[PDB]
């Protein structure tokens, strides 16, 4: 089709590897490119860690309210906001909260704790019917994206349908996946990636990540206004291990799909 024509020629001038998953779910029709090649997922595998907390507090029902410790040996490579906590506490909500929105890589540290280890993570996302997701590794070293590794990798077919699940389906209970959406909404860090490529009138809820190899993703859910909501995720990664952020690819990747509808 005209979008997959347009999506490669996009691939071809950025010189790296795209992967793109649409979900319409006004007739569940689904446009894929690279949909079932591995990508390093880097940081959009917190909403996997977050949603299993989710999970968790449907019968732990005040364990969102759990206070955890923040200690210096917690910090990591990149956390803005465990940062402003440490020798302090905060709530399994605000680490959620720190994780999903400001990619706080200290707070994803201790949901995968929560969960006890990757393993919990992955489990979780195979008990919703994820056979493709894996969480092998902690923050900050899940980012490495290296070629090849099979390690922290999912395919934007399987992402997409996940995303879909946790936000518009239910795998979660209502007041968990409205309180999901409620946290992708707030992201601070998508301004130049999906969102950019969109109508400013489209409400978008998203995660980004970033890693080595210039990997630079983002997946979101999307509802137009007067218009069945979408699920787009968008993997991209280089060949080249210090190659620089390319958040531009994944923008002319969203208004190529916008164009499409
Ligand atoms: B994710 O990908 O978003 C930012 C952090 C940086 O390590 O990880």
């Amino acid at each position: 089709s005209a979008v997959q024509q347009k999506l490669a020629a996009l691939e071809k001038s950025s010189g790296g590897r795209l992967g793109v998953a649409l979900i319409d779910t006004a007739d569940n029709t689904q446009v894929l490119y690279r949909g079932d090649e591995r990508f390093p997922m880097c940081s959009t595998s917190k909403v996997m860690a977050a949603a299993a907390v989710l999970k968790q507090s449907e019968t732990q029902k005040q364990l969102l309210n759990q206070p955890v410790e923040i200690k210096p040996a917690d910090l990591v490579n990149y956390n803005p906001i465990a940062e402003k906590h440490v020798n302090g506490t905060m709530t399994l909500a605000e680490l959620s909260a720190a994780a999903l929105q400001y990619s706080d890589n200290t707070a994803m540290n201790k949901l995968i704790a929560q969960l006890g280890g990757p393993g919990g993570v992955t489990a979780f996302a195979r008990a919703i019917g994820d056979e493709t997701f894996r969480l092998d590794r902690t923050e900050p070293t899940l980012n490495t994206a290296i070629p090849g590794d099979p390690r922290d990798t999912t395919t934007p077919r399987a992402m997409a349908q996940t995303l879909r699940q946790l936000t518009l389906g239910h795998a979660l209970g209502e007041t968990q996946r409205a309180q999901l959406v409620t946290w992708l909404k707030g992201n601070t860090t998508g301004a130049a990636s999906i969102r950019a490529g969109l109508p400013t009138s489209w409400t978008v809820g998203d995660k980004t990540g970033s890693g080595d190899y210039g990997t630079t993703n983002d997946i979101a859910v999307i509802w137009p206004q007067g218009r069945a909501p979408l699920v787009l995720v968008t993997y991209f990664t280089q060949p080249q291990q210090n190659a620089e952020s390319r958040r531009d690819v994944l923008a002319s990747a969203a208004r190529i799909i916008a164009e499409g509808l």
